């Protein structure tokens, strides 16, 4: 309910190590809502960003996130065991079936990993939202938002938030979010990554966001935003975010979404 | 080896480390009034056995013994082996309410590619040249000869559990504190520089036991089958 997967911390004895242990089924998801592909629940990456960020930040103050690997998806189908490792400035997350006494250590299987780092909130602050006439954003109509974000992602989300105002240009969106859960970064990173595939041009595809390069958060989460979403220009499958509260200081930002 | 107190391996996702977790108890002993105090030669045999885990046989380097492991009830041990470092530690048993108590570590060590040709190499000191005059247990072992000089021993040990080499080890390391000269005190093992043994433990043995001349309260042992083939050696066994 933290929105993580870190359950119970565990410890190797005269070692720097930190483990968190956790079992994972369709009745334990640390999310509220439903991200399902047709009736295939996966945990939704920003459940690994918090994860990831929790287990980065645990003694010690806040971390930034870079080269955020997804590359296995997490299922919360049946049982599964659950495993968050931070060693040194490394986090990984990894699941396994459920050991018994036939096998009473399966493998792990690393679903993703990171590194921690320390966040660079000057960066952060110096940005900024690119210019609405600058860039042509037109305000879009509201059914159009709907199926165009229904069409790129997964049908329901993870959490709740909405979409109140969106703006849209050539390969950059600007949404005005609302996030009532200020519990959690979840809540807005998953609105982050699930409209960035809508700045994506031409026919709508249905993508999933496998690798980030940097994940930036400062503060508590609003409960207001506005989410900037810009595709990279030069390198394809790939879309940047910032967000800003609702006096536009920057408190998020998302470096190098890979969307493939 | 049946007298380790490996139990259950583990992993951690994305690295070489290996664990074991068991819990120690009362009913289920792998070898005073109500509490239990694991031998020494069990935390050698564990060490022995975590090191030679992809491996044939380790040897031990600098086994240190910092606090015995007690039990009056039921604890949890942990098993490390990082690299060519091995741990024991144990813990108040996790539930709900206390899901993460915190590990005291018992004794470490180092493994190292055992030495094997060098074992085969010692030999027995001679009787003559150092005068021997021919004159605990919770395992299956016994003294049934014995010739003492100054600052050696040799005993003939028998040891009909093969099953491991704990039983030979807690007579060596029980049988060590008596080649100390003056009057007997009772001491206990809190380092050991090396441990190698090699191939299966007779059921015959004779050990010999030698202070150190150079250094204080330390003892080195070998361990010899009948005809005087060693089987095993500890070097620099600390009994302070």
């Amino acid at each position: 309910d933290s929105h993580t997967l870190l359950g119970t911390p565990g410890g190797v004895a005269g070692s720097d190590l930190r483990l968190w242990h956790s079992t994972l089924d369709d009745d334990s998801r640390p999310y509220p809502g439903s991200h399902a592909l047709n009736g295939v629940e996966i945990v939704p990456a920003a459940v690994l960003a918090v994860t990831f960020l929790a287990a980065g930040a645990e003694g010690e103050e806040r971390r930034a996130l870079q080269d955020m690997t997804m590359t296995h998806p997490v299922l919360t189908a049946g049982q599964r065991q659950i495993q968050v490792v931070r060693e040194g400035e490394v986090v990984r997350l990894a699941s396994r079936t459920v050991a018994d006494a036939a096998d009473p250590n399966p493998a792990w299987l690393v679903h993703a990993e990171a590194r921690t780092a320390a966040p660079d909130l000057a960066g952060l602050a110096a940005r900024s939202l690119l210019d609405p006439g600058e860039h042509r954003l037109e305000p879009a109509d509201p059914g159009l938002v709907s199926r165009r974000l229904a069409e790129v992602g997964v049908p329901s989300t993870g959490f709740d938030w909405s979409v109140e105002r969106l703006s849209a240009g050539l390969g950059v969106l600007h949404a005005q979010v609302l996030s009532p859960d200020a519990s959690s970064w979840a809540p807005l990173l998953d609105a982050v990554m699930s409209i960035a595939p809508a700045a994506f041009v031409g026919l709508p595809q249905l993508r999933m966001v496998v690798h980030v390069d940097e994940i930036t958060v400062d503060g508590t989460p609003p409960e207001a935003a506005t989410v900037e979403v810009a595709l990279d220009p030069r390198v394809a499958d790939t879309v940047h975010a910032l967000v800003t509260d609702g006096e536009g200081r920057p408190v998020a930002s998302l470096r190098g979404l890979r969307y493939p």
